[PDB]
């Protein structure tokens, strides 16, 4: 559907400041003027780092379209693009960043009910990708954003496939079929979203810290994998070990996270040990409706409550 992609013109937009990058470009905060309008509309602006050409910029509209219908609560959707001698996507702006920093930011203040939440969404998220029969192969923290501390959101899924790049690097992110064959499926971004629940869990731990790229595969090879996190249970932890095995059919299913980690935050002091969870409670109806009356208007399946 055509509706769901605006064609930009640079005479519309503006990048104003930069937010940081990544393999694939630099990201702006922007802002968009309507035609004919005094307001100045706050964007996020991709910008991929490789120069284009009219012919790749044909194929690459092409396989925008596609990829803005790509419509889910817990997917960062494609709203809009620029193809000039640089290849530009636009998206709603999240000021609250990336969940990578956020846990960073707010360890010692993050409850399980966050945590186990934050899980429940991002294979929500991801679910939906598998549905559209899309393989994101950069699913990682830094690539999760909050919307709100209660609503976060895929980004940067599928950027080989809209470039026409996938048959052509995250390796402490990547199934050891990828590193070794570049075999991507919705399995090999099981194992990454192993890794990303790694990383929330850590706070932000850096995966495999101090070990080189190059000797990651022969690591996972002598069966080794990233240690149990202070606060998992062994529950936890044998979900996050079940996304690393070398039989990719032997992983989890992200329908089945979704279930596991929904009953897991039903009860969530049994399966995460945080210092002074008790007072780190999910917000109550008065701050929930305030924030999602500022912030977040979109429609959302509900968080999920202790018993
Ligand atoms: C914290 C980690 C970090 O620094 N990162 C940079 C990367 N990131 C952040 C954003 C962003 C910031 C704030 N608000 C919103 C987004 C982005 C980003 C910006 C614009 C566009 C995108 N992605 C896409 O437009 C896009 C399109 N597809 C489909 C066509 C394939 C997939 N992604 C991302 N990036 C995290």
């Amino acid at each position: 559907n055509q509706a769901l992609l605006r064609i930009l013109k640079e005479t519309e937009f503006k990048k104003i400041k930069v937010l940081g990058s990544g393999a694939f470009g630099t990201v702006y905060k922007g802002l968009w003027i309507p035609e004919g309008e005094k307001v100045k509309i706050p964007v996020a602006i991709k910008e991929l780092r490789e120069a284009t050409s009219p012919k790749a910029n044909k194929e690459i509209l092409d396989e925008a379209y596609v990829m803005a219908s790509v419509d889910n609560p817990h997917v960062c959707r494609l709203l809009g693009i620029c193809l000039t001698s640089t290849v530009q996507l636009i998206t709603q702006l999240m000021p609250f960043g990336c969940l990578l920093d956020y846990v960073r930011e707010h360890k010692d203040n993050i409850g399980s009910q966050y945590l186990l939440n934050w899980c429940v969404q991002i294979a929500k998220g991801m679910n939906y990708l598998e549905d559209r029969r899309l393989v994101h192969r950069d699913l990682a923290a830094r690539n999760v954003l909050v919307k709100t501390p209660q609503h976060v959101k895929i980004t940067d899924f599928g950027l080989a496939k809209l470039l026409g790049a996938e048959e052509k690097v995250p390796i402490k992110w990547m199934a050891l079929e990828s590193i070794l064959h570049r075999i991507y499926t919705h399995q090999s971004d099981v194992w990454s979203y192993g890794v990303t629940v790694w990383e929330l869990m850590t706070f932000g731990s850096k995966p495999y810290d101090g070990i080189p790229a190059s000797e990651i595969s022969s690591i996972l090879e002598k069966g080794e994998r990233l240690p149990q996190p202070p606060i998992c249970t062994i529950d936890v932890y044998m979900i996050m070990r079940k996304c690393w095995m070398i039989d990719a059919d032997s992983r989890p299913k992200f329908r089945e996270l979704i279930i596991e980690f929904s009953k897991m935050a039903r009860d969530p002091q049994r399966y995460l040990v945080i210092q002074g969870d008790e007072r780190m409670h999910l917000p109550s109806p008065t701050d929930s409706n305030f924030y999602r009356a500022l912030m977040d208007e979109e429609d959302m399946d509900d968080v999920v409550d202790a018993d």
